[PDB]
C-alpha cells in the first residue's frame, strides 16, 4: 500500500494528546486541502513569526499553552477574512541614490455595489501601496535636492533652479498630488483590512473576562487602566458581540452569577432588559420582519460606535498612518514637509527598527545619567563662577563686552554648550593659567573636568545606548536559536531525539508540529457534535471548558513505550 | 597578471600588488573579511546616517542661512547655505568628521536671535551622528572581527 500512502501523505495529520488514561495517545484526522492552501498566506506566516517571537521572548511556561490557543482562535478570524478577495554632483547623486534604492528593494440602490467592488481591490494588494509611497517619497526628496535661494525674484525667494533641462519642474507638482492619493489609499486599505482583527481581539478578551470572572459584576472595575475603563461604555449596547462568534454570550454571565446577585441588576447592567422577551423568542417560531433598507439604517448603536472609534484611535499603527496622512497633506503648503516621510519609512527594515528602539529601550537610566551629568557641570559652574571670573573672555582687543562669567545663566549655558564637546575640557577655550595666581588651583580644575565629564560620563552614556542594541540583537538571535533546540510543545530538548538520525525532524514534522493543532481546532468546528469520535469530544469538552491538560507536556508517545518500541 | 602587465606602462601600478599578497597571513585575511562579513546591516546603517544628516541639512537650510560662511572680509562669495546640494555636501564632508558637530566651523550663535534655537541644534547634532551612529558603525566592523 505504498502508492496510496504516498498520495495521502499531505492530507493525514497526526497529533498527540493525553488524558483520562494518564498515558500518551495518538489521534488522526483529515486535513482539508483548502485549509492547507490558505495556510501559506503572506500575512499568516509573518503573524506566526511574530507570535512565536513574542511568546518565547516575553516569558512563558505558565500561560504558554493558553496564549497558543488564543492565537489559534484569533488566526481563524483572518483565515475567514481572506474569503473576501474574489474578483559633477548630479552624476554622483544618481549613482549613489540608485545603490541605496536597489538594496532597499532587495529587502523591503444597485449602484452602491460598485463602491464595494472598487474598495475590495485595495485590500488585495496593500503592501505595494506602501512600497509606492516610499518610492514617491524618495523621488520627491531627490528632486528637492536641487533647490536654491536668491535675494531677488527670478524678500528672499525660494525659486527652484533646475538644471539646463527645463523638465522635472512640473513633475514635482504631479508627484506631490499623486503621493497624497497613494497614501490615502493605504489609509483606506488599513481601515478595511486590519481593524477587524483588533476589534475582534478586544471583544474576545472582554467576553472571556466576563464569562470566567466577575471583574465588571462581582468585585470592581480596575479603575486604573484606560483600556479597563473605556470599555464600560459598550456593556449597555445591544450589539456587543459584533464580531466574536458567541453572539449570545450575555446568557452565560446571568446564568452563572444572576442568582447570587440581583438578577434585575445583572439584566440591566448588560442592556438586554426584559429577559422574558429573550426567553419567549424561542417558543413559537422565527418571524421575518420586513426589510427597511435605506430607510431606518441610520439607527445604529451610538455607544458602540463611540467605543469602536475609541478603540480605533487608541491604537498605534493607525495613529502612525494618520500622522503620515497629516504630514503628506501639510506637504502641499509649499514646503519641504515631504522630507519627514523618508524617515518613517526608512525604518521598515528591522535592522534599523532595532536601532531606533534601542534609544528608548533603556531610557529609564539614560535620563538619570543625563541629569547626573547636568548637575556635575552645574557644580563646576558654581565652583568657577566666584573664583575664576577673570579668565572667561573671548579675547577682544581694547574692549571686552563678552564675558561668560558675569551672569550665572550665561556661564552655565557656556559650559554646557562648549565644555562637553571639544576634546578636553574647558582648557582649550579660555585664557592660559600661566599667571602666578591660582595656577595650581585651576590646573587641577581643568584636569578633573576633563576626567569626570568626558572620559567617564560621556563614555557611560555612549555605552548604554550602544550596548542595548547589542542586547536586542542577542535577544533576537536567542529567540531564533532556542526554538531550534526544543519543540515548543514537548518539555524536552533535541538531545534525546538525536540518539537516532534525523530524530528532531521526525519529532517535529509528523508528530506535534505546531501546525497540526491549527488544523485540528478548525476541523473540530466543522464536524457536528453527533459525529465526534471517542476522543474528539473528549478534547472538545475541555476546550470549551478552558482546561489545557490535554497537551502532552513532557513525553510524546516514546518515553511511554521505550521498551516495547525502541 | 593584468596589473603586472599594466605595470610596464611606466607607472606605479606595482604598488597595488603588495596588498593582495600582504593579505596572505590569515590574521590579516580575517580582518579583510570582517568588513564584508556583516555588511548587509552596515549598508543600512550608513543609509540611516545619510538620511539623518540630510534631515538636519533641510532643517538648517531655511532657518540658519546667515551663519554658514567662511568669514571673508569685505566680501562673502562662499556661502554653503544657498544651494541645497552645496549645503548637503558641506555637512556630509565636514560635520561628521571634526570633534563635535557643526559647532566648530560656523559663526558663533552669540547673537540674540535664534540663540536657543541653534544651541539645541548643535547639541543634538553632536549627540545623534557622532556619539551614537559612528560608534555603532565602528562597533559593527570591530565586533565582527572578534
Ligand atoms: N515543535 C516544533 N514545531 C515546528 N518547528 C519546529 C519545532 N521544533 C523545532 N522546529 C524547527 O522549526 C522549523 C520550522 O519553524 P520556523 O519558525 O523556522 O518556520 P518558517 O520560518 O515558516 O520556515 P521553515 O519551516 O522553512 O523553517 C522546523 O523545520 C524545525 O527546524
Ligand atoms: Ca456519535
Amino acid at each position: 500500500a505504498e502508492s496510496i500512502l504516498e498520495y495521502f501523505r499531505p492530507y493525514l495529520g497526526r497529533i498527540e494528546i493525553m488524558g483520562a488514561s494518564r498515558r500518551i495517545e495518538r489521534i488522526y484526522f483529515e486535513i482539508s486541502e483548502t485549509n492547507r492552501a490558505q495556510w501559506e498566506m503572506p500575512q499568516v506566516k509573518e503573524s506566526k513569526r511574530q507570535f512565536i517571537f513574542d511568546v518565547v521572548n516575553e516569558g512563558g511556561e505558565a500561560e504558554k499553552m493558553e496564549l497558543f490557543v488564543s492565537f489559534c482562535e484569533d488566526t481563524i478570524f483572518e483565515m475567514q477574512i481572506a474569503a473576501q478577495i474574489s474578483e559633477t554632483a548630479r552624476e554622483a547623486a544618481t549613482a549613489l541614490a540608485a545603490l541605496l534604492w536597489a538594496v532597499v528593494a532587495r529587502a523591503g440602490g444597485e449602484l452602491e455595489v460598485q463602491r464595494v467592488k472598487f474598495l475590495n481591490y485595495l485590500s488585495r494588494n496593500f503592501y505595494t501601496l506602501r512600497f509606492l509611497a516610499l518610492f514617491l517619497a524618495f523621488a520627491i526628496n531627490f528632486i528637492l535636492l536641487f533647490y536654491k535661494v536668491s535675494d531677488s525674484p527670478p524678500n528672499m525667494v525660494y525659486y527652484f533652479l533646475e538644471e539646463s533641462t527645463g523638465y522635472m519642474e512640473p513633475a514635482l507638482w504631479c508627484l506631490s498630488l499623486l503621493h497624497t492619493l497613494v497614501a490615502f489609499l493605504c489609509i483606506i486599505g488599513y481601515n478595511c483590512l486590519k481593524v477587524p482583527l483588533v476589534i475582534f481581539k478586544r471583544e474576545k478578551e472582554l467576553a472571556r473576562k466576563l464569562e470566567f470572572d466577575g471583574l465588571y459584576i462581582t468585585e470592581q472595575p480596575g479603575d486604573d487602566d484606560v483600556k479597563g475603563q473605556w470599555d464600560r461604555l459598550v456593556l449597555n449596547t445591544p450589539s456587543f458581540p459584533s464580531n466574536y462568534w458567541d453572539k449570545f454570550v450575555k446568557r452565560k454571565v446571568l446564568d452563572k452569577h444572576g442568582d447570587i446577585f440581583g438578577r434585575e441588576r445583572i439584566a440591566e447592567l448588560l442592556g438586554m432588559d426584559l429577559a422574558s422577551l429573550e426567553i419567549t423568542a424561542h417558543n413559537e417560531r422565527k418571524p421575518d420582519p420586513p426589510p427597511g433598507l435605506l430607510t431606518w439604517l441610520m439607527s445604529i448603536d451610538v455607544k458602540y460606535q463611540i467605543w469602536k472609534f475609541g478603540v480605533i484611535f487608541t491604537d498605534n499603527s493607525f495613529l502612525y498612518l494618520g500622522w503620515y496622512m497629516v504630514m503628506s497633506l501639510l506637504g502641499h503648503y509649499n514646503n519641504f514637509f515631504f522630507a519627514a516621510h523618508l524617515l518613517d519609512i526608512a525604518m521598515g527594515v528591522k535592522t534599523l527598527r532595532t536601532i531606533l528602539s534601542s534609544v528608548t529601550h533603556n531610557g529609564k537610566q539614560l535620563v538619570m545619567t543625563v541629569g547626573l551629568l547636568a548637575v556635575v557641570v552645574y557644580l563646576y559652574t558654581v565652583v568657577a563662577f566666584n573664583f575664576f571670573r577673570k579668565f572667561y573672555n573671548k579675547s577682544e582687543d581694547e574692549d571686552e563686552p563678552d564675558m561668560k562669567c558675569d551672569d550665572m545663566m550665561t556661564c552655565y549655558l557656556f559650559h554646557m554648550y562648549v565644555g562637553v564637546r571639544a576634546g578636553g575640557g574647558i582648557g582649550d577655550e579660555i585664557e592660559d593659567p600661566a599667571g602666578d595666581e591660582y595656577e595650581l588651583y585651576r590646573v587641577v580644575f581643568d584636569i578633573t573636568f576633563f576626567f569626570f565629564v568626558i572620559v567617564i560620563l560621556l563614555a557611560i552614556i555612549q555605552g548604554l545606548i550602544i550596548d542595548a542594541f547589542g542586547e536586542l540583537r542577542d535577544q533576537q538571535e536567542q529567540v531564533k536559536e532556542d526554538m531550534e533546540t526544543k519543540c515548543f510543545i514537548c518539555g524536552i530538548g533535541s538531545d534525546y531525539f538525536d540518539t537516532t538520525p534525523h530524530g528532531f525532524e521526525t519529532h517535529t514534522l509528523e508528530e506535534h508540529n505546531l501546525a497540526n493543532y491549527m488544523f485540528f481546532l478548525m476541523y473540530l468546528i466543522n464536524k457536528d457534535e453527533t459525529e465526534h469520535t471517542g476522543q474528539e469530544s473528549y478534547v472538545w469538552k475541555m476546550y470549551q471548558e478552558r482546561c489545557w491538560d490535554f497537551f502532552p507536556a513532557g513525553d510524546c508517545f516514546r518515553k511511554q513505550y521505550e521498551d516495547q518500541l525502541s
